[PDB]
């Protein structure tokens, strides 16, 4: 949950479930599939949402990453590929990362989040669960 309204991702999140596992994708992979969007627009970044749980007297919330097309979201102004903590840049080999993706953000009650899926051959990061799968 967010107590400051977040920028909404077009896709479901990827949740870390095993600590110590790195969130990564092979270069050229990692952009979720949106029906009808050209491969040239497949460029953006996954943004880490650190979650914190409240102390109980029992015993854990691991981060959840959300995808934003290049030029949108919390790091809309950053340069593709720049080393920034909590930002993992990804792009199809058809994408030109000097230009923002031609994509408008999601919402209102106008669109639900697209369940995150990747093309056949995509190497999935071990230790992460794709929400909606």
């Amino acid at each position: 949950e967010f107590n400051v309204v977040p920028y909404y991702s077009w896709f479901s999140g990827i949740t870390q479930f095993q600590k110590g596992k790195e969130f990564e994708f092979v270069e050229g992979q990692g952009v979720p599939i949106a029906p009808g969007v050209p491969a040239t627009e497949a460029k953006g970044y996954w943004y880490r949402h650190n979650r914190r749980s409240f102390k109980t007297a029992d015993g854990q919330l691991l981060p959840r990453w959300y995808f934003y097309y290049l030029g949108t979201g919390p790091h809309a102004k950053d340069q593709y590929g720049t080393d920034i903590d909590g930002v993992y840049w990804v792009a199809s080999n058809q994408a030109d990362v000097n230009t923002p993706a031609d994509i408008v953000d999601r919402d209102p009650s106008s669109d639900e989040a697209i369940p995150t899926r990747f093309p056949p051959g995509t190497v999935l990061p071990q230790g992460y669960y794709i929400e909606g799968s």
